[PDB]
């Protein structure tokens, strides 16, 4: 599924998203739509072994178990498929406990090179929250 900029808003303040751990809404559209365009289908396998998966490219080397990624951890306690949904719920729990493991939204590097320190609140214009 393909979210629209501000249905995926409204799903991930829904989700409570919106300032969680200190980060404005726009932060998160913005790290959804440079890490995967807002396609829940997305997935980009790295040179590593590891593939990131879904909306928020969680990737399967620590976060979830997609039985093909060496020494990997399944922290969230999840298959990578469930992250792949139309339905966000996975995706945003998961990337909940991410956000809080030491590095902030940095965990993103989409985010860190096309969101970090921009007027994020752009990302939001138009919508009714």
């Amino acid at each position: 599924k393909v979210f629209g900029r501000c249905e995926l808003a409204a799903a991930m303040k829904r989700h409570g998203l919106d300032n969680y751990r200190g980060y404005s809404l726009g932060n998160w559209v913005c790290a959804a739509k440079f890490e995967s365009n807002f396609n829940t289908q997305a997935t980009n396998r790295n040179t590593d072994g590891s593939t990131d998966y879904g909306i928020l490219q969680i990737n399967s080397r620590w976060w979830c178990n997609d039985g093909r990624t060496p020494g990997s951890r399944n922290l969230c306690n999840i298959p990578c498929s469930a992250l792949l949904s139309s339905d966000i719920t996975a995706s945003v729990n998961c990337a909940k406990k991410i956000v809080s493991d030491g590095n902030g939204m940095n965990a993103w590097v989409a985010w860190r090179n096309r969101c970090k320190g921009t007027d994020v609140q752009a990302w939001i214009r138009g919508c009714r929250l």
